């Protein structure tokens, strides 16, 4: 009935949780909704499922502003959801932010865990700037060629996952040859994952936004993801997967006609699909914006 906007996203959360089958905590929420519920209802906000295989689906949660310090640290600090591990990634978020001016930030949380990630966002900048930051897993800076032979050398996101203790680097996927499936099977074998059917290739051909995850216990690319937007229910990939059907007909939004974010993620495990509602239609204009592409 009459609730605040933020009750009106707590109940919805839970409610998609329960709808795939994935598992939360109440504390967990609550201790992210105590630090974080003002945020969530006025900027661009979004309720992710994503479906790994042979476990079931985890919902994350997250938002981003266009604020130039990352406001989610001291949130989440005070909060209780972000303790030092005694590693790499305690002070790399605060490394990035000194190194590279950011436009905006944001963070995401599994709703049976806590928070997972902070992100940064600069301009577009050269991939190189990044080599900048102290605490960057070396693997980094050993795929500078990699990055220059598949057209990865537009940086337009940082991030940090506590959880997995890993960082990805997000490029703009702006080449004309990321316009053919050539390059994603290309890309995809080069780190031997395992290439989608070509029905899939089909649509990563739109994708503007490329993810690489690196962490600090191996030599090699963890996964990547590569992202793909709709402006609304109907023109999400319904056919390919079970989960993008339910969720692009079934998820909530507070706006009337969401757009939703496709992730496709490929690992050695690694290999599944994200998808994110808009759920007060501000991100996929957002991103749209963010690489440069007019908003279809
Ligand atoms: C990762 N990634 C790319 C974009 C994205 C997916 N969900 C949300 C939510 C709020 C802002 C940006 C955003």
């Amino acid at each position: 009935g009459a609730m605040t906007i933020v009750n009106r996203i707590r109940t919805d959360v839970v409610n998609v949780a329960k709808s795939f089958g994935a598992e939360y905590s109440e504390a967990v929420i609550d201790q992210i909704f105590q630090g974080f519920g003002e945020k969530f209802t006025n900027t661009g906000f979004a309720i992710r499922v994503q479906n790994k295989r042979n476990q079931k689906v985890d919902c994350n949660i997250r938002y981003g502003e266009a604020k130039e310090n990352c406001l989610a640290w001291d949130i989440a600090r005070e909060s209780g959801l972000l303790s030092d591990q005694g590693h790499p990634v305690d002070t790399l978020i605060q490394e990035m932010f000194q190194a590279i001016p950011a436009i905006a930030y944001g963070a995401d949380f599994d709703i049976n865990y806590g928070l997972v990630k902070i992100w940064h966002l600069p301009k577009i900048v050269p991939v190189e700037e990044a080599f900048k930051i102290p605490s960057l897993p070396k693997s980094v800076n050993a795929h500078i060629d990699f990055f220059k032979k598949y057209h990865l050398d537009a940086l337009c996101a940082l991030t940090v996952d506590y959880r997995n203790k890993s960082t990805n680097l997000y490029f703009d996927a702006h080449h004309p040859e990321q316009r053919t499936t050539q390059f994603y099977k290309n890309i995809l074998q080069s780190q031997q994952f395992e290439v989608p059917s070509d029905e899939v290739l089909e649509i990563l051909v739109n994708c503007p936004e490329i993810a690489v995850t690196f962490n600090w216990s191996s030599p090699g690319i963890e996964r990547m993801c590569f992202y793909t937007a709709f402006v609304n229910r109907e023109t999400v990939p319904q056919h390919i997967n079970p989960v993008l059907k339910k969720f692009a007909q079934e998820a909530p939004a507070l706006l009337d006609n969401p757009g939703f974010l496709v992730g496709w993620s490929f690992g050695p495990k690694g290999t599944y699909i994200k998808i994110d509602v808009d759920y007060h239609g501000l991100v996929v204009p957002s991103f749209f914006h963010m690489h440069n592409l007019p908003l279809p």
